[PDB]
């Protein structure tokens, strides 16, 4: 027993980080089989952070002005091509360490592990969630431009986020490996809204099951509600509304418990309207979103 | 900017995990060199876990009756040997993914990063804090011996950690890779007082530091003390006493800052003292000791 925020072992994804140079600026990359992706940001300067014209700008490259190196060893780089907003060079070596891996575009509400590296180089790992409003509330310094989110299911890794920025606001903005930013975001240097967030109900509503299964039981209750009436009080206070396809995500937990989802609810409810009472849930004084019912089932067995 | 808690990257030691199995009982061990370490549990069975004669169990095994594999790979054992609480099994081949790597013996309120692993094969990686009273509050199941915790500095890993048991009071006892319990506790199936905790304080005050770097600042007051009545504050509120040691490991965040380390201390005072009325701090709505000084400072540049 025990609830903590787990990452994934990272060793995987360690393997394939490098470095990339263009001119003067340096920031990670992916070296997966003989291809490395990273942020279309390695070739703009400062002086044209506002509106870079990256077409015009690549233009002005050639395949020996991209420098990349994995630990020190040196990569050529034998192509280069621009895709949304990121760059891929084609190597002339595949990379030994490559593991088994996938591309995919994760869903707000969805968790993921980030590494944070900088020049090519790990540096810590930690878990977090796609916001709703399709930003991250990650940990990232001067240099982390390239560092990957990813899941692992059995030895294949699926890579879902790439770093770009950090927004005015202290919140950050990435792409998937396609190059296609989550959310309305572009990679320019300039106050972008993101818009309203809400807390993800269907993973409070895990975590408040995982709060039971290690015998935080305070907040149940000897009510029930309805997705109806639910609803409203998670448009109250700012909550994704709970649908049917999320009670059946749910029902595996359920079942577990013996406690039905909308009796759940209904504690959760409480909780919303009462608060917490200076009491905690988990070690949390605040109502925790960033684990998926597929996370609290991988911890708590 | 931003502020989480982030782990180290577990490739290092993902590596070096094995599994071992004696009769019937499996868990995790660590491959060194030409040695594996794990717990001596590993020659118990139920029916002996209230007080077991390891002595007794070990003198009944032969080097052929440790079953020891990395990933498939079978190990074969030439030796073993019990230090402590721990298992040394001589082996045939030296690990080729060994890491430069030493053992340590933190000291309570340092942390360290723990590579939970089932049947030799890691599942996750977070951080965590060797308490006060020399407990963790870990995230572990069943299968979880043997798994390790860790710091690394520069590609040398200082293995600290190897986890033994859960207390029935759901938190964690372990030892040093030299075998020796942190804390009171007895590798045995029985009721153990783990006895009074305490806040770090000193990590407390490196977070208050950390969430002015990030300008979460509402907490930062017109008011100073001194050490002695924090002192009288912190007995109070069952926070550990801050010595000039504490002071001057706080120096650089202090200087960073501009906030002097005794103005910091009545921040805190009030937050003590008044709670935090329904207010957070990065993200937190208690006050969070599991950040050492030295991590708030790798974290934030
Ligand atoms: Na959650
Ligand atoms: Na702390």
């Amino acid at each position: 027993s025990g609830f903590r925020k787990m990452a994934f072992p990272s060793g995987k994804v360690e393997g394939c980080m490098v470095q990339v140079t263009c001119g003067t600026t340096t920031l990670n990359g992916l070296w997966l089989d003989d291809v490395v992706y990273c942020p279309r940001h390695v070739i703009c300067t400062s002086e044209d952070m506002l509106n870079p014209n990256y077409e015009d700008l690549l233009i002005r490259k050639s395949n020996h002005n991209f420098l990349v190196q994995a630990g020190n060893v040196q990569l050529r780089v034998i192509g280069h091509s621009m895709q949304n907003c990121v760059l891929k060079l084609k190597v002339d070596t595949a990379n030994p360490k490559t593991p088994k891996y996938k591309f995919v575009r994760i869903q707000p509400g969805q968790t993921f592990s980030v590494l944070a590296c900088y020049n090519g180089s790990p540096s810590g790992v930690y878990q977090c969630a796609m916001r709703p409003n399709f930003t991250i509330k990650g940990s990232f310094l001067n240099g982390s431009c390239g560092s990957v989110g990813f899941n692992i299911d059995y030895d294949c890794v699926s890579f879902c986020y790439m770093h770009h920025m950090e927004l005015p606001t202290g919140v950050h903005a990435g792409t998937d490996l396609e190059g296609n930013f989550y959310g309305p975001f572009v990679d320019r240097q300039t106050a972008q809204a993101a818009g309203t967030d809400t807390t993800i109900t269907v993973n409070v509503l895990a975590w408040l099951y995982a709060a039971v299964i290690n015998g935080d039981r305070w907040f149940l209750n000897r009510f029930t509600t309805t997705l109806n009436d639910f609803n409203l009080v998670a448009m109250k206070y700012n909550y994704e509304p709970l649908t049917q396809d999320h009670v059946d995500i749910l029902g595996p937990l359920s079942a577990q418990t013996g406690i039905a989802v909308l009796d759940m609810c209904a504690s959760l409810k409480e909780l919303l309207q009462n608060g917490m009472n200076g009491r905690t849930i988990l070690g949390s004084a605040l109502l925790e979103d960033e684990f998926t019912p597929f996370d609290v089932v991988r911890q708590c067995s």
